[PDB]
């Protein structure tokens, strides 16, 4: 996309869950299910404000542990998340670090969604004692997610690509160039 960022509708991601998603990038926190995507696909960098994935929903489904192979299943449910926040590619490298000459995290995985604990989306997702998946994800419309946006907090805050149609297409737009 624009930038650089790669953002594909549906793909391959890794997952984690994280707390305490009030204050997210994007600028609006939501009252349904929603999640942080890694900095490649976010379309912005810390500071820069919101990205194209900001508001945009997806459908995610986990079918495989990757710290406990042997595990056969079972695994959580889908859920549809909506993108509030960004997970920094300068952070956590096992999951979050792909980059334009390196898209791929440590799991293979060119995408990674860090799932918000606490408004009951990783509770859906992660059985008990496999908090990191892989798996798939497809971006839905947000017909297909309940919640409510929160209130803007600081100008140019922006969750827009909830009524946008599906990449490739543009909402909040990218921010800067993406991570070499
Ligand atoms: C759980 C929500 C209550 C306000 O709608 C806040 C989540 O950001
Ligand atoms: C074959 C493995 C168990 C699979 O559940 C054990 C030996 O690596
Ligand atoms: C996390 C799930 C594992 C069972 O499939 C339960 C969600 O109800």
């Amino acid at each position: 996309a624009t930038g650089g960022y790669v953002q594909q509708a549906t793909g391959q991601a890794s997952f984690t869950m994280y707390s305490g998603c009030g204050s997210p990038a994007c600028g609006k926190a939501a009252s349904g299910f929603t999640a942080a995507i890694n900095q490649l696909a976010f379309g912005s960098a810390p500071g820069l404000g919101a990205g194209d994935a900001c508001g945009r929903c997806f459908a995610l489904t986990g079918n495989h542990d990757p710290y406990s192979p042997n595990y056969t299943g079972p695994f959580g449910q889908t859920i549809v998340v909506k993108v509030t926040d960004l997970c920094p590619v300068q952070g956590d490298q096992e999951f979050c670090g792909q980059t334009t000459s390196n898209p791929t995290n440590q799991h293979g995985m060119p995408f990674h969604f860090d799932i918000c604990e606490d408004t009951g989306g990783s509770a859906k997702f992660f059985p008990s004692g496999h908090g990191a998946l892989t798996g798939t994800f497809t971006e839905v419309s947000c017909s297909q997610w309940s919640g409510s946006d929160g209130g803007q907090l600081w100008n140019g805050a922006c969750l827009s690509g909830e009524t946008a149609p599906n990449w490739p297409s543009t909402a909040c737009g990218n921010k800067g160039t993406a991570p070499s």
